[PDB]
């Protein structure tokens, strides 16, 4: 069923909440035993958001290999994402260790450090060139190289140094700064513009390790980003783009991390992003320029 008509069908009947609960009901449940070990309680930001054991990212250290992060492997799309929570004060070092070990080229941040008057994430990157960060527990140095601030998202160019081997790598930080505290954005143009900026950077491409995507828990906004990217890539690939079933793609992703897409509004927004993104995928290259204008990124 053409998702655009599915969308109007659901919108007219106001059944977004009902579709969403059906997804919740069907979603996978797999063990998360390592996440619940007592030695790992201070490595989880939220008691109710844990990686499954079968898809968790393991740190390459013998002491404790645990981080709250999952690998989401989309075989048909040929895309890998790492979804993770906003780092904690005590896990910032583990976060950058994961980036290094997985050979990621990009980090996608979909939250602000403070929202709704509370802290959602540690400040885990440097704010000034001359004030670098050193993570003593994992033996990494991180330097801000350049910053590129637009009205609702910022791109940063970071240098990550493994202090043991003195190897360095360029990491791109994509920070979407204008997701509202409540609800979802009214139009997705701003959403799509940012996604296609990440794509253009090479950060999602198979030459590199998986992109790291996070918000505060790593399931809501983060899920909306991965779901829209994968759906658009599948519509690009297949002979019949109309055979992209967003609900089924979401259920596949939820085999790898629980809870992806946290609200019915986020589900609705995901449909709207994919429907609008389709116009470009199907040959209207000019739509990308519009989104940039519509986004008022100056």
């Amino acid at each position: 069923m053409e998702m655009e008509k599915e969308f109007e069908q659901i919108d007219k009947s106001g059944s977004w909440a009902a579709i969403y609960q059906d997804i919740r009901h069907e979603a996978s449940d797999f063990p998360s035993r390592v996440a619940k070990l007592p030695k790992n309680k201070n490595r989880n930001r939220y008691r109710d958001v844990s990686p499954f054991d079968h898809s968790r990212i393991k740190l390459h250290q013998e002491d404790n290999d645990y981080i709250n992060a999952s690998l989401i492997k989309m075989e048909e799309a040929q895309r890998s994402y790492i979804l993770t929570q906003g780092p904690l004060p005590n896990t910032v070092g583990h976060f950058w260790e994961m980036v290094w070990e997985q050979k990621s080229r990009g980090v996608v941040m979909l939250n602000r450090v403070m929202e709704k008057g509370s802290l959602k994430c540690a400040q885990y990157w440097p704010q000034k060139e001359e004030k670098e960060m050193i993570f003593e527990d994992t033996n990494l140095k991180l330097t801000l190289i350049s910053e590129d601030i637009k009205s609702y998202y910022t791109v940063r160019q970071l240098e990550l140094e493994n202090l043991t081997t003195q190897e360095t790598r360029e990491i791109l930080h994509f920070h979407y700064t204008t997701w509202p505290d409540f609800g979802v954005p009214e139009s997705p143009a701003s959403f799509l513009n940012f996604l296609f900026k990440v794509r253009e950077s090479g950060s999602l491409s198979p030459e590199h390790g998986p992109v790291v995507v996070h918000c505060s828990a790593g399931i809501g906004r983060s899920g909306t980003f991965c779901l829209a990217d994968t759906c658009l890539l599948l519509m690009d690939k297949r002979k019949d783009p109309s055979s992209v079933d967003i609900k089924k793609v979401l259920l596949e992703m939820r085999k790898f991390r629980m809870g992806l897409i946290q609200t019915a509004d986020q589900l609705r927004f995901s449909y709207l992003a994919v429907i609008e993104g389709a116009k470009f995928i199907m040959g209207d290259s000019s739509v990308q320029d519009q989104w940039k204008e519509l986004s008022h990124e100056d």
